[PDB]
RNA sequence: UAAAUAUUGGCGAGAGACCGAUAGCGAACAAGUACAGUGAUGGAAAGAUGAAAAGAACUUUGAAAAGAGAGUGAAAAAGUACGUGAAAUUGUUGAAAGGGAAGGGCAUUUGAUCAGACAUGGGCCAGCAUCAGUUUUA
RNA sequence: GGGUGAAGCCAGAGGAAACUCUGGUGGAGGCUCGUAGCGGUUCUGACGUGCAAAUCGAUCGUCGAAUUUGGGUAUAGGGGCGAAAGACUAAUCGAACCAUCUAGUAGCUGGUUCCUGCCGAAGUUUCCCUCAGGAUAGCAGAAGCUCGUAUCAGUUUUAUG
RNA sequence: GAACCGAACGUGGAGUUAAGGUGCCGGAAUACACGCUCAUCAGACACCACAAAAGGUGUUAGUUCAUCUAGACAGCCGGACGGUGGCCAUGGAAGUCGGAAUCCGCUAAGGAGUGUGUAACAACUCACCGGCCGAAUGAACUAGCCCUGAAAAUGGAUGGCGCUCAAGCGUGUUACCUAUACUCCACCGUCAGGGUUAAUAUGAUGCCCUGACGAGUAGGCAGGCGUGGAGGUCAGUGACGAAGCCUAGGCUGUAAAGCUGGGUAGAACGGCCUCUAGUGCAGAUCUUGGUGGUAGUAGCAAAUAUUCAAAUGAGAACUUUGAAGACUGAAGUGGGGAAAGGUUCCACGUCAACAGCAGUUGGACGUGGGUUAGUCGAUCCUAAGAGAUGGGGAAGCUCC
RNA sequence: GGACAAGGGGAAUCUGACUGUCUAAUUAAAACAUAGCAUUGCGAUGGUCAGAAAGUGAUGUUGACGCAAUGUGAUUUCUGCCCAGUGCUCUGAAUGUCAAAGUGAAGAAAUUCAACCAAGCGCGGGUAAACGGCGGGAGUAACUAUGACUCUCUUAAGGUAGCCAAAUGCCUCGUCAUCUAAUUAGUGACGCGCAUGAAUGGAUUAACGAGAUUCCCACUGUCCCUAUCUACUAUCUAGCGAAACCACAGCCAAGGGAACGGGCUUGGCAGAAUCAGCGGGGAAAGAAGACCCUGUUGAGCUUGACUCUAGUUUGACAUU
RNA sequence: UGUCAGGUGGGGAGUUUGGCUGGGGCGGCACAUCUGUUAAACGAUAACGCAGAUGUCCUAAGGGGGACUCAUGGAGAACAGAAAUCUCCAGUAGAACAAAAGGGUAAAAGUCCCCUUGAUUUUGAUUUUCAGUGUGAAUACAAACCAUGAAAGUGUGGCC
RNA sequence: AAGCGUUCAUAGCGACAUUGCUUUUUGAUUCUUCGAUGUCGGCUCUUCCUAUCAUACCGAAGCAGAAUUCGGUAAGCGUUGGAUUGUUCACCCACUAAUAGGGAACGUGAGCUGGGUUUAGACCGUCGUGAGACAGGUUAGUUUUACCCUACUGAUGAAUGUUAUCGCAAUAGUAAUUGAACUUAGUACGAGAGGAACAGUUCAUUCGGAUAAUUGGUUUUUGCGGCUGUCUGAUCAGGCAUUGCCGCGAAGCUACCAUCCGCUGGAUUAUGGCUGAACGCCUCUAAGUCAGAAUCCAUGCUAGAACGCGAUGAUUUCUUUGCCUUGCACAAUAUAGAAGGAUAAGAAUAAGGCGUCUUUUUGGCGUCGCUGAACCAUAGCAGGCUGGCAACGGUGCUCUUAGCGGAAAGGCUUUGGGUGCUUGCCGGCGAAUUGCAAUGUCAUUUUGCGCAAGGAUAAAUCAUUUGUAUACGACUUAAA
């Protein structure tokens, strides 16, 4: 017999398998289209997740009933050291995909990269890229054959990264290497620019720009196991049921005599890698700069961090990123920063931002001060 | 009122084309016993070291049980968990195969293993030629 | 351990009288709220190869009498007992249990132990408190006896119904 | 695929066909010859797993009738009146609301008129005939293959892949594949018809010759294999090793089975002629006894609670002593009895089993010790009841 | 009442008055009991009841304000009509019927055919707080329903007071009114009511109910819509260590087939060993279907089924 | 009190409470028989197939012999009429024969008139259903004894 | 297709006849199951069908516009909240874009519920003399077991030299959904009444994936503070009341009860068109071709074949006893199957190749194909041992100079040197006996054995630790 009130299923079937998933990092599975007519710049950052933090600025939507009024806002703080380039990879065009021809490496790798080979660093005798720093002292005999390799053949050129994490608060050292795309002018220039920036650093400022729309991506919250209704959402049996009542009811139906892949079951839920799309960036921040978050309505002088900090993390004194809304991912963990696929001219992205106002009260409880100069304005001076 | 006639009980003697310890009486053994039921009643399992206990003195490892040696005897592959010690079922070693079961029948190949008249003085496996019987193809 | 406060007594107020009101005292009832005690409503909760062949929890009914219970004594199977449900009568009840008659009877179910060789069926006719069964003929095997090309044939032809 | 088509079967060898097939899976012509079909849902082989009425200028063949030396159809222009508004009908009917007449002229041809249109005319348009052009066209029907008609539930089935002058549909002509069928030979058994000890060794039940046949449940008869005992007989076998048991050793028989090498073991047991029976097992929710997978899994969670050192001991989460925390809270986890059990009380020794973990502890196990009454109970009296005697029943056990 | 302890309340309808009692382990009720009411039998040589029998018993250490046998079920209020049928009962009239023993006649006797005849049945009377029935079926008409006369069918009588789509109404979710935004429900009226109705008790009703049913107030995770916390499990380890079940085993689609394959046929396919969960399959386990039919198989209960019987009652003979 | 006889006696005892059947039960009879058909041109042949019958009636409606023609139509005769009785012509059965249906029959097997008891006795053989048993019915003789007719004959119940 | 529809058979309808399809109604039948397949509905959850109620894009009208009616390709996407009834069905009150119909053992009971039917208790009516009956009404009545195999949802993992980083993408899955307002405009259209649409702005509905700055919830933070009863002689400071109770309450977890985010290209269907035969015209079609829808396919997102691959990093002692690269012999082990040679134009097929001239091009003039029965290699003991004649070529083995080849390049030409053989043409010695045939053994893989040259001189697990993770593994960190 039929159904009788049909209604919309739970849950989502593209999104399947829910797996753990291997890597930590967030790992770009596709970059943008490639331009042989523009210049040379990177698709792609390395950054860590903060926390987040309230906003107000102006508006202007010109029909709307908020046109020029204040707006409070939700916010993510993204902490961004410097990049460091120290490799470069070329893929060429077959019948079946992509295929890597030829990976290539600097003289002077430091210890954060280093450590990421071994698993135990402290007992080891560490012999990594020992035998092919030898190879640079031909002046550039089996270096400019392999670039030249890459400068005929191939029609993709990457560039390895990694980020600087003796600057960051985290107890980790170990750095994350990671492959980020070049679409620009040529192949010929791509390669030059990459020997140049062999050691060299890369700032969030060359990159990215203010207000612009971002693609971001990076792994979800732990969680681990989970039962049917809060996993997929289903609905509560009643209250007077045998033998349980947060569960499924009816699996199937007998011919075909077998559970099906769509029906709902427990299972792992959470850490799955996820990429979100569109979100504006309202600053972009500098490490080297007291008075942050001082905005031309406001200029008091303090930096981003709230009183006490940022909860299970510490302090920023890098560069950083201001992204609109959520951001998918928990805090000390990696996060990987895309530029937007398509152009739009939606007018949310187009509309000019300016930040009236940023808040830095101690989010680990209910902060009514923002600065300690004003702590002792209001109250004061006992007895200390 | 004896005799010729009866007799799955009792006391005493003979026999068998009868059974051979899941048989034969319920009972070959401390069996109407152990045990169950308020009670009338119900009611099992359990035979075999060796000719002779000669039933393993003495050393050494272990807290001890036992173990390794030694010793008894024709034999301990007879050690009182005892003549012989099958199958289900298990451990070790050796040989072989294994992409949603294995296990069979016909025919080969390879690997293993095994019967069968060349011994006297010092049979098995094929090839060609001319014929017979049955066929096929120019 | 509380609540309610019936008869019976004592004192006052009103009234011309007949009598009528108010205050104490007293402690009635198959009354009432509730502990131990005795029961077993709902959760159709727990458990459901259990702690348990009927228990566990919370919620509930009744709680000074048609009450609850020890020891002794009476009633025994077509009998006993029953404020009556065919209830209870030693985990056994629309007729208990123990032995014997008893290896009760069954047109009904299930099983029925070694090889090769030769022949090879039937589910149809008549009768039956016959229709899941028997008798009777038909079909089958075995043993053969009297004879040795016979007066035969699931067939044809000529003549004729 | 129980039943359809072809064929009925002892064991093997060689040839040849039946029904059905020959792109590949699959042994065998990607043979030969003449047509038809192209499907945004093609079709594909009896019983058999479906399709109809009704339709198509999709294409192929055919039947009956017509016009043709300008076809005539085209297909673009020219005409479409004169008598005439014909009689009638009635507001008005003039070819065109209708009821009947249906005739002439000029004629190349023009109906007393095919419709449009108007109150009725007017105006347009056909029927019929020319003008341009130069060889086949027009109507009505019949059946072939394709298409529309043709909508069901998990993903799906000419057997599948795939096939388009086919590897499809209809028809013809040859080769080739192949059944336990047919022909011929070898061997087995059964049945029939003969011939022969006329001394002439060994079974007259013998020893030969010739011919046909062979499927089979229920059922019947025949000839053999094995098990336990009884009578006879091989002056059978055996402590120099009988019976039993084990063996990817061997030999014989179609088979039931039998004989024999190697190992183990330690007292009896075989063949041939006959007698006799508690005489052969895979099944019975069979009977008794033993052992598996499941599985080192289910589980050992209710009565609030344990901790630190010291001692004994081979060994201590669990025994004994200390210290600290706790609970029952006097309708009690306190102190005594009744029924019921019967040494469980108590001491010394001591852990193979039992105390669903452990154990030096124990209501366990081994060996002993322990209950003292004139006054506390029983004894004595009677209760609801039970029950002899004298008597009377009943064949009587016994009943009142 | 700072912990602890401790009633939710209101307006109705059906039903039994109340306290009480039962299906031990699925039914606690509207069932049973009850006070009250009524009926029947009995004066001891008696009623009811036991026993195989007795010089034997229970009621009864009794005597009608008692013992025995039934119905109804407190109070208020009423209990209408019908003795044809079926029971029960009688100082009813008899001779319609009617046993053995005895009486008579016939016969050689066995026998035979006659009258005579006890109770009990038939015939007559009584009885419904005995079992039961109290229906309708036809018609006549005043006026446009009129409820006064006739008969008579199943026998005798034809539903009186009362109450209702009621736990009793098939047609139905009746029609009208009310409660709601909306009501197969609830309550109030209507009644030719398939098939209501008077101690087989009718109508009403204060208190009481772990009884059934509808609505309103307060209250809330029942719900919109789920979220979080705590202990004890599960989970992992040390030790100890089972049962159910089991032909053989365990990947799908279609086909045909005992008409719904895990094994046959044609395709899809296919990679050691394993751990938490889970309830789609294994037509998953539980029990020789209890429903249904068959058997010439049974048992429990009932009765003008067939054949008997203890007890009791009438008559004859003996005791005499 | 004892023995025998008559009534009462579900208080108690024992036993039965058909079959077929598009499940059973309620209906119906297909359960002993008969006619036509289904039934496929010898016989045989099914269903709760179709249309219908029987559990009797008859001393004459049995048996024999002799007379004579019926249905219906047409033409004529007072009351008399579509229909009473009377007469002639045509008349192969279109009538009648105890009942269901089919077959059979014309100087008759129909209708009327004369005489009677073959609807009798003793026993076997034989067709049909069929086991080639019984039951029922039916057919053909032998030995008798009668009826009827001038006789030949016919008759052992109802034309089959 | 007789009539209806003012006129007019077919806009929409359609009598009298007649062919079908379907198994969501109910009968007919009794093949499967009676040593049991748990029988009514509701709750919960998944997927399939189209005979389409809505939404996308079109055709027809008795379509002026608005509303509605009939049909086409379409199952992509959605289809509700309540009163009464045990109900399936039914009937109402609203909302809505719309409140379409069905299947899956009449889906779904080791998933729940037990109101219904369906046992025993009991009551009422009709029927029966009575026990009892009633497809009449009424009330109270027991819902057992997964620890096994497959299935699904997550999680480890032996083995391809060992170990570690960074990637490609075969295949499988896939998602967005519908409305309201402002403007267009009170404009088109219409006598009026009424009353559109495309583009352009802002917001909502249902659904999905993350997230915790704020608001709300949770409180064993037993963090602070308050209050009862009792116990420690009093005060201070605490125990117990199975978390004693009460108020506020960080951290974490979490809510359309809180905030953010949810893409743009190509090829088609219906349908409407262009050029244009068949059929001298006409025609959207026969050949060819332009636009086109919630359809399909990519882009993008999810997993990553544990028997699909690639690139890069480091590769173990001196007890010697072992590692890698290249040549010796020795030795086992096998080979879906060597036995002269896998011998390189591209495009057309109602057309091409090769050679040679020239208004260098879709150009002239000749010639070949009709099968590879070809073309290159080919005579010597399985190919011996030595001579000359004639060329100055052909080849094998080594070594070097150059370059080309990334799709899986692991191979192709190429200068030169050195060193053999040479059947291009003539000479001189040798072979027997394997006894008349018996594949008569002449390949090519792996492999670890000892040699003797050249070369280099490590990691991962366990234990410990951490929380961005966590049933247990695993994952993420740290540590001379």
């Amino acid at each position: 017999s039929h159904r009788k009130y049909e209604a919309p299923r739970h849950g989502h079937l593209g999104f399947l398998p829910r797996k753990r998933a291997a890597s930590v990092r967030g790992r770009v599975k596709s970059f943008p289209k490639d331009d042989q007519t523009k210049p040379v710049a990177l698709t792609s950052f390395l950054g860590y997740k903060a926390g987040m933090s309230t906003i107000v600025r102006d508006l202007d939507r010109p029909g709307s009933k908020f046109h020029k009024r204040e707006v409070v806002e939700a916010v993510t703080v993204v902490d961004t050291p410097p990049i460091v380039v120290v490799g470069v990879v070329g893929y060429v065009e077959t019948p079946r995909g992509l295929r890597s021809l030829t990976t290539v490496w600097a003289e002077h790798l430091s210890d954060e990269v280093k450590r990421r080979f071994y698993k135990n660093w402290y007992k080891s005798k560490k012999k990594a890229f020992t035998k092919y720093s030898a190879k640079y002292a031909e002046n550039g005999a089996q270096v400019d054959r392999e670039l030249a390799r890459i400068k005929k053949y191939a029609s993709v050129v990457r560039v390895l990264v990694h980020t600087q994490v003796r600057k960051t608060p985290l107890s980790q050292k170990k750095a994350h290497l990671a492959e980020i795309q070049l679409n620009g002018g040529s192949v010929s220039d791509k390669v030059d620019w990459a020997k140049e920036h062999f050691e060299k650093t890369v700032a969030v400022d060359s990159v990215f720009e203010q207000n612009e729309m971002i693609d971001v991506v990076a792994v979800t919250k732990g969680h681990g196991f989970e039962g049917v209704t809060h996993r997929w959402g289903t609905k509560k049996l009643p209250r007077k049921t045998h033998r349980g009542l947060r569960k499924v009811a009816c699996i199937g139906a007998w011919h075909p005599a077998h559970v099906m892949w769509s029906v709902a079951r427990a299972g792992q839920r959470g850490y799955h890698h996820r990429t979100s799309i569109n979100h504006k960036v309202y600053r972009v921040g500098k490490g080297d700069d007291e008075a942050n978050a001082a905005t031309e309505f406001d200029r008091t002088k303090k930096t981003i961090t709230p009183m006490g900090g940022f909860v299970h993390y510490g302090a920023i004194n890098n560069d950083f990123v201001i992204l609109k809304g959520s951001i998918p991912g928990t805090r000390k963990r990696v996060v990987t920063l895309r530029k937007s696929l398509y152009t739009n001219t939606s007018r949310k992205a187009l509309e000019e931002v300016t930040l009236k106002w940023i808040d830095t009260a101690s989010k680990f409880g209910k902060g009514r001060f923002q600065t300690p100069a004003e702590k002792h304005a209001f109250l004061g001076t006992l007895k200390k």
